[PDB]
């Protein structure tokens, strides 16, 4: 295994939203067997963030995943080489983005190299308006589509007053390695929380956890 059960997480993300240009650092460790990691995360450029800071979190690996001996792990049998992964977000009020990470493996640390693009968000929004509390609890569904290992999310950040605001991502997985083998269809749920921030969220904990099923208990 080139995976130990302790790594290190080192991490850019460089960034817009609705014109905001930005640049944020990631430092972090996980334990990929477990399913968990977490990461200080420091605003670099371009604060404080005009939007809300929830918008970015599930760009902040799915390596990070408890997964069974009877579902193939795509993400440890990526390593050392890595993969990189593509996304689209839709929000309800039509807001869009699109986000890519290229992880590499160095020693025992993972090197994060990630964009985030977003666009049509309402200046009266949840987003532009700071109005956001958390994401929910998500299952990601995880297929093969036309060759490409593909996971499907359908979810919402919880709003100030009782309201959710939809979210689907579609993210496209790809090991750098030709031949790492396509899993099965299966389920990853999610649970990503920020455990601490300052005042505009130029410095924010946080925290994932993951774990991989057939659907069943």
């Amino acid at each position: 295994s080139a995976i130990k059960p302790d790594m290190k997480i080192k991490l850019r993300m460089e960034g817009n939203v609705n014109g905001h240009h930005f640049v944020i650092d990631g430092d972090g460790t996980g334990k990929p067997f477990e399913g968990k990691q977490s990461m200080d995360l420091e605003v670099k450029e371009g604060g404080p963030l005009p939007f809300a800071f929830d918008i970015l979190t599930t760009a902040f690996n799915r390596v990070f995943a408890k997964y069974p001996d009877n579902i193939q792990d795509y993400f440890k049998q990526s390593f050392p080489k890595g993969y990189s992964w593509e996304r689209s977000l839709t929000f309800e009020d039509g807001g869009i983005c699109n986000a890519r990470n290229d992880i590499t493996m160095e020693g025992d640390t993972f090197y994060n190299k990630v964009r985030f693009y977003g666009t049509n968000f309402p200046a009266n929004g949840p987003v532009m308006q700071k109005k956001t509390l958390k994401w929910e609890p998500s299952t990601e569904k995880m297929y093969v589509r036309d060759g490409v290992l593909t996971g499907d999310v359908e979810t919402a950040l919880l709003l100030e007053g009782n309201a959710h605001y939809r979210c689907d991502f579609r993210t496209t997985y790809k090991a750098k390695e030709k031949g790492v083998k396509l899993p099965g269809a299966h389920f990853v749920d999610h649970c990503i929380e920020i455990l601490s921030h300052d005042k505009d969220y130029n410095k924010v904990k946080l925290y994932e956890h993951a774990v991989a099923h057939s659907g069943l208990p």
